[PDB]
């Protein structure tokens, strides 16, 4: 049905946000059927992209709003300090989208 994020993706990637730290990190999401649970670093079917930003804001930047145009649906956006709390998903046109973690 709807589109949810396992755990460990999630989790995955708040600590590599946390290790790009002060640098911005970037990578494509994927996975099967209505579960975020794929992670693919730069160097199969795209759900969309994740991205970091280095200040307490999740807002998305001019640029952002073109990266959301060309990979997948979901454009996830985590800001510092990137606990939990610190991220936001994103549709194509740079709407709020609500993503809930699978149990
Ligand atoms: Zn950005």
């Amino acid at each position: 049905t709807l589109m949810k994020i396992s755990r460990g993706l999630l989790k995955t990637i708040l600590e590599a946000a946390k290790s790009a730290h002060p640098d911005e990190f970037i990578a494509l999401l994927s996975g099967s059927k209505d579960v975020m649970d794929e992670l693919i670093f730069l160097p199969m079917k795209v759900f969309g992209t994740v991205h970091s930003h280095p200040s307490p804001s999740c807002r998305p930047s001019e640029e952002d709003l073109s990266l959301f145009t060309r990979f997948g649906k979901y454009h996830i956006i985590v800001c510092y300090p990137y606990d939990e709390n610190s991220w936001k998903c994103y549709n194509r046109k740079g709407e709020e989208v609500e993503l809930e973690v699978v149990e």
